[PDB]
RNA sequence: GAAAGCGAGUCCGAAUAGGGCGGCAUUAGUACGUCGGGCUAGACUCGAAACCAGGUGAGCUAAGCAUGACCAGGUUGAAA
């Protein structure tokens, strides 16, 4: 499975659909405008 | 990190000392080739004494069995 880690840093609206996600990640993509989708 | 796992963080720990990593001030790989070296094969070439497998030998020699052959001449003089 993928992952997404918080390395990045520009901003911008983004819907990720990734099978899991750090703390520090989830909590930047909402906090510039988007949606992380986890499964089930 | 032993692992669950967590993640530019993570591991010992009950939070503060530190290991390893990241940013590093920071630069990149991959496929094929030729060459250096490594590993695995007989592994630079040549050489044992030996160990193991299957077979060949008793026409030599050691013996055994069957059936044949051989021992001039002379001396001594047992029992009965």
């Amino acid at each position: 499975p993928v992952k997404l880690l918080a390395s990045g840093e520009i901003s911008r609206a983004v819907t990720v659909h990734v099978d899991a996600a750090s703390a520090a990640a989830i909590k930047a993509v909402e906090a510039a405008g988007g949606r992380v989708v986890l499964p089930e």
